DNA sequence: GGTAGACCTGGACGC
DNA sequence: GCGTCCAGTCTACC
C-alpha cells in the first residue's frame, strides 16, 4: 500500500488535481511519443518519472490531470509544486485555439487532428533535451529509451526507489564531462553516440562557456540558437531543431526526420523545389523545414509533433 | 558547395 | 536460424 508506484485508487489521499480536460493534453500520445524519453507507464494508465528533480506518477481523468509527488512524510504535492507540472505541460498555451487554427488553414491537419488531440509539447531542461536527442539521432524511440536510461543510471544523482526502479536525475555537464565517460557509455551500448555525449559535454564546459551558454540561447532567436548547437559534436539539423523546440522556446522550430519527410510526400504531395536533390539533403531538410512553418505558422513545431504523434501509432 | 558510404544496436521482416 | 532494413551526423571527394 504504501510501497511501490501509487495509483489514484490506491492512495487517494495522495494525489492533487490540475483542471485539464483530455481534450487539452492526452498523456499517452505526449510521453511515449519521443518528446522526452523518462516516462513510462509503470501501471495502466498512470505515468511515472522525474519532473524538476523529483518523482512524479500523473493519470487523467476525462476533466482532469492528477497528481502524486515522492519525495519527509508522506504528503499532497504542494500548489508550488503543481505549478511545476503547469509549466513542464505548457499548460497556459491552448490546444484547442492552435487547433483550431491549424486545422483551419491546413484541411490535412484537420482531418487528422480530429482523431488526435491533447498532443502539446513538453517545456524540457535545456541539458537532459540536449543529451537525449544526441542519442536519438538514427536510432528508434526504443532503444533511445533504454539507452538514455543506463545513462542517467550511470551519471545521474539517485533520487528514490519504487518497487525494484531506481529513480535517477538527469547526468549533470561535470559528470558527463568526466574521464573514461565515453568508454563507460560504449559498454552501455550508446554505440557510436558514446564519443558525442562527452565530446559536447567537454565542449560545453571547455570551449563554449558551460551551463550559462545553453541556458542564454532561450533568449536568443532560433535561428542564432540553431546555429549555435550545430557547432556540437553529435548536434546536426534535426537534434539542434528538436532542442529549439523541446528546450529552448522556439515553437516554430519543425524537427526534419525520416517521418516529417514520408507525412510531407504522402499527406501534401511535396518535393523540393530550392534544391535539386529529390530526397533528404541538408539542402532539401532545411527547405522542408520552412514549407511546415509557412504552412502552420509561429507553431509549426508544435503542429508537426501532432502529426508526427499520429503517424506513430502505425 | 553538394553527395556517397561509415558508424553502434537490435527489433522486424523475409527466405 | 543468418543477412537486410530501418529507427542522423560527419566526412571525404568532386
Ligand atoms: N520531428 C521529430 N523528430 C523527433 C521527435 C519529434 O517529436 N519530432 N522525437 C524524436 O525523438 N525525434
Ligand atoms: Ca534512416
Amino acid at each position: 500500500g504504501s510501497e511501490g508506484h501509487r495509483t489514484l485508487a490506491s492512495t487517494p489521499a495522495l494525489w492533487a488535481s490540475i483542471p485539464c480536460p483530455r481534450s487539452e493534453l492526452r498523456l499517452d500520445l505526449v510521453l511515449p511519443s519521443g518528446q522526452s524519453f523518462r516516462w513510462r507507464e509503470q501501471s495502466p494508465a498512470h505515468w511515472s518519472g522525474v519532473l524538476a528533480d523529483q518523482v512524479w506518477t500523473l493519470t487523467q481523468t476525462e476533466e482532469q490531470l492528477h497528481c502524486t509527488v515522492y519525495r519527509s512524510q508522506a504528503s499532497r504535492p504542494t500548489p508550488d509544486e503543481l505549478e511545476a507540472v503547469r509549466k513542464y505541460f505548457q499548460l497556459d498555451v491552448t490546444l484547442a485555439q492552435l487547433y483550431h487554427h491549424w486545422g483551419s488553414v491546413d484541411s490535412h491537419f484537420q482531418e487528422v487532428a480530429q482523431k488526435f488531440q491533447g498532443v502539446r509539447l513538453l517545456r524540457q531542461d535545456p541539458i537532459e533535451c540536449l543529451f537525449s536527442f544526441i542519442c536519438s539521432s538514427n536510432n528508434n524511440i526504443a532503444r533511445i529509451t533504454g539507452m538514455v536510461e543506463r545513462l542517467c543510471q550511470a551519471f545521474g544523482p539517485r533520487l528514490i526507489q519504487l518497487d525494484d526502479v531506481t529513480y535517477h536525475g538527469f547526468p549533470s555537464l561535470q559528470a558527463l564531462a568526466g574521464p573514461e565517460v565515453e568508454a563507460h557509455l560504449r559498454k552501455l551500448g550508446l554505440g557510436y553516440r558514446a564519443r558525442y555525449v562527452s565530446a559536447s559535454a567537454r565542449a560545453i564546459l571547455e570551449e563554449q562557456g558551460g551551463l550559462a551558454w545553453l541556458q542564454q540561447l532561450r533568449e536568443s532567436s532560433y535561428e542564432e540558437a540553431h546555429k549555435a548547437l550545430c557547432i556540437l559534436p553529435g548536434v546536426g539539423t534535426k537534434v539542434a531543431d528538436c532542442i529549439c523546440l523541446m528546450a529552448l522556446d522556439k515553437p516554430q522550430a519543425v524537427p526534419v526526420d525520416v517521418h516529417m519527410w514520408h507525412i510531407a510526400q504522402r499527406d501534401y504531395s511535396w518535393h523540393p523545389t530550392t534544391s535539386q536533390a529529390k530526397g533528404p539533403s541538408p539542402q532539401t531538410n532545411k527547405e522542408l523545414g520552412n514549407f511546415f512553418r509557412s504552412l502552420w505558422g509561429p507553431y509549426a513545431g508544435w503542429a508537426q509533433a501532432v502529426l508526427f504523434s499520429a503517424d506513430l501509432r502505425q
